[PDB]
């Protein structure tokens, strides 16, 4: 899908997993994201297009979705056992990581 | 699997290893105890069973699997060549690895 | 397939990349010469023969494979955006890399 299409993906699921009673959603929620953020890093976002692909901006760019990939593991590890509130803490953690993409290339 | 069987599967073709004849018999064996050090790593040891996927413990716990399955795939890699002895020798190196993990986290 | 049939492919995919016309020609070729690199990765070239799959030597080896299959990623990337020319000019620069190993491995 497309870089908003992906992002969508990600805003929406972020909302789910606030106001998740189970961990099953919070699982699940996290799972889309997983996918979304991997696809997301395949896309050329609008501010790069001008940018070859192994300019520094390109690379932290796929940098940023590494990055939020291995903090979505991170809760998934805990929604897994069960532990909601932990990885409901474990899933606000992440927006550090999408506003400072966001500040750079958005 | 879980970690109980998993360190029985380790075990019992390391102790293949040691008695084998051939590489085939070698290489099988580097094989299941691949799939045995990729299953484990998904485990919450019970030493570490408080603890956040984030930790210097769980890292280091998954780490040390990541080292076993490097070395086991070097001594894939000789298996492969028809190099019997060499292989298990480089399987004997696995040793170590073991016994570094069992002191913190067995 | 051996070494000699892999590198056989990336020469030949090479020059095809450098007589094309449209982007489809340039990525066809690139994504031929991805599975070639990746497959001589696997291979015990015969200067290395003797050396274990742990040394410096063997592991710059498999090193340049994977800066190899980087650069193609490099230049998949343009010839997808539709950028023949640049593309072009990216598989260029991977002589250099197919050169040092040639002069140290070949
Ligand atoms: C879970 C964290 C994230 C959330 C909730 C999120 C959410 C959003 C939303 C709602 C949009 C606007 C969609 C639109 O109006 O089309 C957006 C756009 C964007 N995001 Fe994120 N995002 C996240 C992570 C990231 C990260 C880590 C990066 C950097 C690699 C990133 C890069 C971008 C870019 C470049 C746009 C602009 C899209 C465009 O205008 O074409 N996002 N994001
Ligand atoms: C090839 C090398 C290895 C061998 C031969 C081996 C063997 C064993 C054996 C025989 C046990 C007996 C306990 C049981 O029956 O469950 C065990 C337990 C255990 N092993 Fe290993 N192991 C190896 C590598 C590792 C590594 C690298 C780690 C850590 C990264 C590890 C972590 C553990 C833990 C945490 C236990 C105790 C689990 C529990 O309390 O249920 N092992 N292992
Ligand atoms: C696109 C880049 C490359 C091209 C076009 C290329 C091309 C070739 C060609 C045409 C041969 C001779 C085949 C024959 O025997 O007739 C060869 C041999 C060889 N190349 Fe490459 N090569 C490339 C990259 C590499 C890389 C990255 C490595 C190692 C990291 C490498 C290592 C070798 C070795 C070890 C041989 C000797 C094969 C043998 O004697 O059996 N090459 N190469
Ligand atoms: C250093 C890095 O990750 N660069 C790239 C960054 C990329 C960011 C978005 C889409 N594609 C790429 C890309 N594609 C092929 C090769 C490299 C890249
Ligand atoms: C740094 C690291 O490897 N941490 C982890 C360590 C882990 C140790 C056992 C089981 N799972 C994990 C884990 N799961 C998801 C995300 C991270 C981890
Ligand atoms: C660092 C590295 O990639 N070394 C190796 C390099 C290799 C080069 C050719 C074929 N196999 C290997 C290999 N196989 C198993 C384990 C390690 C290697
Ligand atoms: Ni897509
Ligand atoms: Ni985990
Ligand atoms: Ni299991
Ligand atoms: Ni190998
Ligand atoms: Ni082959
Ligand atoms: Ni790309």
């Amino acid at each position: 899908a497309d870089l908003e299409d992906n992002m969508e993906t990600l805003n929406d699921n972020l909302k789910v997993i606030e106001k998740a009673d189970n961990a099953a959603q919070v699982k699940d929620a996290l799972t889309k994201m997983r996918a979304a953020a991997l696809d997301a890093q395949k896309a050329t976002p609008p501010k790069l297009e001008d940018k070859s692909p192994d300019s520094p901006e390109m690379c932290d760019f796929a940098a940023g979705f590494h990055i939020l990939v291995g903090q979505i593991d991170d809760a998934l590890h805990l929604a897994n056992e069960g532990k909601v509130k932990e990885a409901q803490a474990a899933a606000e953690q992440l927006k550090t990581t999408c506003n400072a993409c966001h500040q750079k290339y958005r």
